[PDB]
């Protein structure tokens, strides 16, 4: 047992009611709801493994517990259940933060703080005393909190075959630990168990192309980055970007005429998509309906590949002629329209006229266009509010939802041709609804169980807060075949360094 | 003494751990969760009003601590609630049942079990101690466990006030309630306290549109019942009848031409609906793609109206110039194939020639059809489990989430012409997403507050487990409207026949 | 026991000095200020009645001690008086809230809090004990604070006796209640009693008209907005719009003319009106002298009516030929200058000649206006904070300060002609003078007494904090009439949707 | 580094001065041009020309036109703010300016680079930087 | 409705294990016959061994694993027999049309759950 910095028992004179924990709630080390990470020889040292709240979220019975309650007090006894090895070598670096001290990114200042030393040889086994930092009686719901953070002091070398060492931190209320002023259990604390619904994922909604039923979980080697506005979902504020939580109610949108005809292409009439919920025409809102498309066609393309959707004239409670029109964003010829998630597009149509306002459905892509081309979605500029670029960690790749849209074949001069194209998303809405009722622990990354041929397959993907999930993957494949017909269990919550064991073979 | 039958304190010698409670639990009352429901004149006699086992989840507290142990034993004092005033002439009695007794229906029998009764007109809360009846040592899941009933001991003969009597019933553990062999905090039983998402209604699919947003909620007297496929979503057995939980996904299906015709006209090429999910024909399976349209065209309604649908030839990995086209179920004449929901139905075009795949995308409604020929759907009469037909109890008129359907004008002769409509789905998945991740308690239903402009404005609606919505209503309307862009909340469980205290005016 | 939540007791060993209270405070209850709120069947159920602070100003008492101390602490104990009778079916729920703790829309979710329900029948006050919960040994000013919330737990159904039930809640604070650090009483908190000075409504200026005398208080249904940007007084951020405290001082302008005319007619010479304020012109500042007209004419009503003002060529040291000319506000046709609150004019003469300052003084009004014309101020477009456009809570009217304009007759044809109009204010500066040096507590209306005739007659109004007063009204009328030769008395702090129970009956 | 700023030539010029061609000075910061952003490239020059004084001062800049990987033909032009008469826009800080040359062609990319006074302006003139709204 | 045998499938990584037999042709001269064709017939359970199993009963819920003696010893296979009513055995390969000889004896080893994996591997390809 060591204490790097010594537990202050806080009478608890002021509260109102001590509530005292159950007994054998004390008796029984539990495992750390998010404690769980992982060390490679590939892991650089100084890099931040673990940083933990000193709170009730520290142990199961007490983050379930403290959902009834207001406030508590008392600290924490850790275990480390160090999956070691007889060949490798290393050092970490566990240290205790005060509250309102802002975490180092390094281990030369990480030392100035009350730590420990751990060594993969004989750091199994070994208890870890979490204080309760604070200078009043006990804690309300809210307050800045001391932290836990576990750093890579020497990096994981080893004098044989790499080994990764699988390190899960159990946690057990000190004696001193209790409770105050019980309050309905509505609380903002994450649960510490998510209860995923059982549900397949090709149940789910594709968010990038509501008509056609996602078929298969993807993996490709070559999608190291994610630029998409539509399908993006978070923990935190729900649907961002221009993501939507009904994607087949905001995927038809219209716009008007402008009097222009494009410079080089007579036939191709630009168009400007109404906003609805931007009519002040803020550049702060996005300048685009609420989920509408967000299919990529190229750079300076337009001559080999488009965007095709259903055209058609609003005349009176609805629209005469709707046929299979060839368009895509922007202009041809300048940065910042041209391959740009922004309001000005354009429908190669002669028939175009003054100020008509016309319905738009994309349905696909024409000429030259590839699966590539449609994964990346057009650029995003502005100071409005657009979703993030992300990537995985490496070593991981993303999972993504594949659809299959058909082809569009015309056999006359009425409507244009398209060409058959699978088209990939983040995150399905169904999957995070259950995720932001139940809430995740803060920095966090829930750990699910792909489950699939009744248990026989089951594998691993991390969902991470800000809406992806990424799966451990070997060798490299430009597409990967993942079933849709399993469902999602929750496994637990890791670090988002954590590695997981179970890896994908892409070359198969 | 207001303890009708004492509290038997088990030793629990037999319990492997004894978990003590926080001793806070017991000083403190708190609501029952599902144990509101209303009483008046129009109250059938020797009806029970409320049937509680007396269990851990009588109280939010002790509810919320049961997820964590494996047992328990004690029992509970519950005070009741009326909220009634000095005009109400009538006595209620509550009953303890002890198990394997089955319940009277008089309440004259009633009074041979250990029981309080009480009169409406009193505003102090009646206090009975509902004790733990067992032969055992103490109680897991799943067993038989002692009942509260309470009846109307003397009706309410009082004419001159015929307003509901909503009664609480307000419930602490006994100072002897003890837990046993805690457990991860992970159950089946429904959780006391469901939290919606807010989501709004209009950013809500409509399963039976979902092209095209919620715009509305729709009350309607003259429909009085619902006979849908489409947007059956039952909190216990999930999706019913022909539902889906992405109805955008399994809009659309793919029939085959034969060489035949209704024998009316020729134009009528029959098809034949294919069913992925149904390959080997069974009965006792549906007769229809799964999530396919729903909507009604009449009896014989052939000549006048039909159902517009987006169609062509499935030609290489695409289809082969889609156009609307019209169609209708089963032929014009013969029953049942006219408005029956099955596998047979015709395409109005010559162009198919036989054996020939075709997609099918409806989105149309043209003709005579107006809400109303919509809005009853297709019969069914195979085997098969569809969803039986709905109706809301006497004094309660459904809540619909309502979509209007832009026309599909055509100048050109190459398309058929469709009419404006508007659709109503019974229920939309996504506020039942949300309920599969909570569940309901076993014979509650959930009302539920529609907050409207910030606050200013509540409806109340009761969340049936059958997976509709209702409300009080007043006089009649034919198509009243409630906007769709406020948010739902939670309010509590009430019992089935629970009257809604606010009501909704129609004839404004 | 009547203490869900018990007192903890604090040791103040951190308290530089204790400050024991008069001990005849604690033995003595006294009313809550702003502890008034009125419930019905109206009521939206979820909605919270009343929040209060557990806090010095819970008591008259305690809040005026609370002045002379830096510090505090303890609790109070208060009481419910209901003013209900027996027809008053339903229940109420006060719970204390811990701070840092969000508060629901559920009564049922209110049970688990600390929790009083008392019956809206009962005669007799409801003692709850409000414990002052906190981690630190003693509260200073802006701290975190437990909240007395109330809710409605049974809504009131018997719909034979709509009246609203008046709750008053008093106070007496806890024999453990001390204060620390005697300090100078002088604070920034509203005073829980403001006392105006009985300045009869006649002796109050005009602000739309200074050199008219208040005559009248006016009630129009009619009316049921407001959108004025003189006589807008705020009680938080002071005058706003244009409004000023020296409305005759800001009364009169100037303007320059150039060289130019409305489209339509040649005699109306633009004028540019000078900003002595905003001599940068900037957007975000107003595009009026403060204090300047801000009478309506109409859309387009160049033609058939327009303002009068005394008008003179800018000689040196003073005004050439001041005579009454015929002026309005932008131009007679383009949108938004007509009828908008903005810095070009027209002056109706040929003698403009260009470049040339002209005083303006507004005391006109002629054509076919009347007072409804009047009565609407010019728009606002700018993205300068112009006052924004109020209206009374439902069931609710204004009260108007009216004064009479006397027409300006000219026989002569060197003058212009005007017609008799009354103008109404929305509130006189002088009154909210007095509250300035009071200030409000926040959240909250004061009730004010308007007596007559020696007491006679009492007239009850609601001041609320946006600079406006209102009644209940009865049926609907077409110009009230109020006496002016009343005072106003401070009734009590009442909550914005309080009912006030006397009612101006309009149809008479 | 920021001194140097880039401007977009559009057609029209100041009232009464053909050759007081109308600029657009680029924000590569602000490409939406939201009124929360500034409506200037970060450092541009803030010196003062007087209220309306384009008569008898203005602003220098080494002007040059974009051809092709830099910019051809830089030579010292006659520049300002705003366009003289609206205090709106002139003596302003915000986008749009002006060049006194008439060969200035739209829509072109042009170099600015400030780096004196011309016509009458003094240390004073100079002193107070045009006004800033929004 | 009638209550009619499940459609069931091995768990994944093993194969049933069927009891063969050759039907004969029934080869005709005249014009009084059909002229049948040869063709195996496959059962998944013989009624006789579950009969055996009967009296005995599988503990619940598992499933037997049986040692298939072959002429003496080795070499002995190993199955497991589920209570639904079909025999599985661990393979590795194709090879449709694998057979094993009919002249041994099943010879119960222990009780293991539903998703144990047999030690004893038959390598399919021949």
């Amino acid at each position: 047992v060591t204490a790097p910095l010594p537990e202050a028992v806080s009478s608890l004179s002021l509260a109102p009611t001590v509530n005292a924990l159950d007994p054998w709630v004390y008796l029984n080390q539990t495992e750390v709801p998010g404690g769980t990470f992982t060390v490679s020889s590939a892991t650089q040292p100084g890099s931040v493994l673990l940083e933990l709240e000193i709170s009730p979220e520290l142990n199961l019975y007490t983050s379930h517990l403290f959902r009834m309650y207001a406030g508590w007090s008392g600290g924490f006894s850790l275990k480390l259940l160090v999956a070691g090895n007889a060949f490798s070598a290393g050092k970490l670096i566990a240290a205790i933060i005060p509250p309102n001290i802002e975490v180092p990114n390094s281990a030369y200042l990480l030392t100035g703080f009350p730590h420990e030393i751990l060594d993969f040889r004989t750091a199994d086994s070994m208890e870890i005393i979490a204080p309760d930092i604070k200078n009043i009686d006990y804690h309300f719901r809210g307050d800045k909190l001391g932290k836990l953070v576990v750093m890579v002091y020497s990096p994981l070398r080893s004098t044989s075959a790499d080994f990764e060492i699988e390190i899960k931190l159990t946690s057990a209320p000190l004696p001193d630990f209790k409770f105050t002023m019980l309050v309905p259990p509505i609380q903002n604390n994450a649960l510490p168990i998510w209860s995923i619904p059982q549900a397949p994922p090709y149940s789910m909604v594709n968010p990038r192309s509501p008509l056609t039923p996602v078929v298969e979980l993807y993996i490709n080697s070559s999608y190291a980055t994610c630029n998409h506005q539509l399908g993006r979902y978070t923990i935190y504020q729900g649907a961002i970007g221009n993501s939507t939580f009904n994607p087949s109610g905001a995927w038809t949108a219209t716009c008007t005429a402008e009097a222009g005809s494009v410079t080089g292409n007579p036939n191709w009439r630009y168009a400007l998509l109404d906003l609805p919920d931007n009519p002040t025409f803020d550049p702060t809102l996005p300048p685009v309906p609420r989920g509408f498309c967000d299919w990529g066609s190229g750079v300076k393309s337009g001559n080999k590949q488009h965007l095709v959707c259903f055209t058609g004239k609003k005349f009176a409670g609805g629209f005469q002629d709707v046929d299979a029109h060839m368009w895509d964003y922007g202009d041809n010829e300048t940065v910042g329209l041209d391959n740009t998630y922004q309001r000005t597009i354009y429908i190669s149509d002669p028939s175009l006229e003054k100020d008509a306002q016309y319905l738009v459905i994309p349905m696909g892509v024409s000429g030259a266009a590839n699966d590539d081309t449609v994964q990346v979605a057009p650029n995003c500029y502005g100071s409005w509010d657009y979703a993030p670029t992300v990537a995985p960690p490496l070593g991981e790749q993303f999972v993504w939802f594949r659809s299959q849209l058909p082809a569009s074949k015309t056999t006359t001069t009425s409507g244009v041709n398209s060409v058959p194209v699978n088209v990939n998303a983040l995150m399905s809405p169904d999957l995070i609804r259950s995720a932001y009722a139940s809430g995740f622990p803060l920095g966090k990354v829930a750990l699910l169980d792909y489950v699939l041929f009744g248990g026989s397959v089951v594998r691993q993907f991390k969902l991470y807060p800000e809406g992806y999930m990424t799966a451990n993957t070997t060798g490299s494949n430009t597409g990967f075949i993942i079933p849709a017909d399993g469902y999602f269990r929750f496994n637990s919550w890791v670090s988002p360094s954590f590695m997981i064991s179970s890896v994908v073979d892409l070359n198969l």
